């Protein structure tokens, strides 16, 4: 099963990202990247530092991983939250909602060892939060998927194309040990938002680590679960 494994996330790896099958990886395009849920992903960006994802959970929250937040040292002016941002492949970049400010860094309310960390925006000049121009994420929860499930996430995967939002399709696996997946990412997806068939978040891309073996991977993402939810709900604003 190491055999299946390998010929598995082969599908994903095995091939040059550009020539991966457009339902496994592709470009949101203008229209879409308007639309709930691709709206609430945006840009966490800590200049000279990383860019990665992030999803509006609240009025004025973004839920982001702790790795990326920790690149600011806990000093909210060195991060920003550019939401639905475009570059396009001619170096034109488009902010449709502004480029946000941050007031304060929550790295790790949920535990250092749970890759998420909670963002507070600052409104935009004019006293609008984003959360009013954009409808949060629908928050829903992880308790309820299985191995085999498919879904979508959703982010910024800069190692591939700088400020463009793409959308992978993810398939659980091996879920008594988190919410593990196939799926394509690069660095960039940090954050991304993992969404199911009715648009509610279920979980957060992190990052990749082990799996079946010390010489294999999988990609691992954070879900919804009753803790989350709980300080969710606590910390949202």
């Amino acid at each position: 099963e190491i055999k299946k494994h390998e010929e598995k996330w082969n599908k994903y790896y095995g091939v040059n990202a550009f020539n991966l099958p457009k339902e496994l990886f592709s470009k949101v395009d203008e229209k879409d990247r308007q639309k709930y849920p691709y709206n609430t992903i945006g840009n966490v960006f800590v200049k000279g530092q990383t860019s990665a994802t992030g999803v509006l959970i609240g009025k004025n929250t973004v839920l982001t991983n702790r790795h990326i937040a920790k690149f600011a040292n806990g000093d909210p002016s060195k991060v920003s939250f550019r939401p639905s941002i475009n570059t396009d492949d001619n170096g034109n970049t488009e902010t449709p909602y502004g480029e946000y400010e941050v007031k304060e860094i929550l790295q790790e309310p949920f535990g250092a060892g749970v890759d998420l960390a909670l963002i507070r925006l600052k409104p935009d000049q004019n006293g609008v939060s984003l959360g009013d121009k954009i409808s949060p994420a629908k928050i829903g929860t992880s308790n309820d998927l299985k191995d085999g499930d498919k879904l979508e996430l959703i982010g910024y995967p800069f190692e591939h194309k700088v400020n463009q939002m793409h959308r992978s399709e993810i398939e659980l696996t091996t879920l008594s040990r988190g919410l593990r997946y196939y799926g394509f990412t690069v660095p960039g997806n940090s954050g991304s938002g993992i969404f199911n068939s009715n648009g509610e978040l279920v979980g957060i891309h992190s990052s990749k680590v082990s799996h079946l073996d010390r010489e294999h991977q999988i990609n691992y993402g954070v879900g919804i679960g009753n803790y989350v939810k709980r300080i969710i709900n606590e910390k949202n604003e």
